[PDB]
């Protein structure tokens, strides 16, 4: 069965400057975020999926049950909320966040080592692809 558990490192990260700026995130934090290469720790642990976006900068931390609407604080990234929803689609994860801007959501699946994130937001996508280490990082 598909298992999102591991540390997982960035590889490929595409045009994340264009989905930053259709989330109105300010000019200085897009530039720093620029030179980021953040990486994925995550535990999944029944359906109570743990997703800690890690970075030197900030990180962005995701605590949620599958299947359950909750209330997504996007402080860090664009300070919004959203009413998010996170399910299974056979071995994807689709996420549905619902706020103020249309089409906002993700898909994350996984491809051998690879972990693979479609970000979208107003028809725009931002796509990561990271690979499977197994250096221990100081949480
Ligand atoms: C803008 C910005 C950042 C963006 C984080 C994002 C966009 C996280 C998305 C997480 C998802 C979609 C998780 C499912 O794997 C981080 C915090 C890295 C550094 C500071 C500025």
């Amino acid at each position: 069965p598909v298992d999102f558990t591991g540390y997982w490192k960035m590889l490929v990260n595409e045009n994340f400057e264009e989905y930053l700026r259709a989330l109105d995130v300010n000019v200085a934090l897009r530039k720093i975020a620029n030179l980021l290469k953040p990486d994925k720790e995550i535990v999944q642990d029944g359906d109570h999926m743990i997703i800690r976006t890690l970075s030197t900068f900030r990180n962005y931390i995701m605590d949620f049950q599958v299947g359950k609407e909750f209330e997504e604080d996007l402080t860090g990234i664009d300070d919004r909320k959203c009413m998010t929803t996170v399910s299974w689609d056979g071995d994807k994860l689709q996420c549905v966040q619902k706020g103020e801007k249309e089409g906002r959501g993700w898909t994350q699946w996984i491809e051998g080592d690879e972990l693979h994130l479609e970000m979208r937001v107003e028809g725009v996508v931002c796509k990561q692809v990271f690979k499977k280490v197994q250096h221990h990082h100081h949480h």
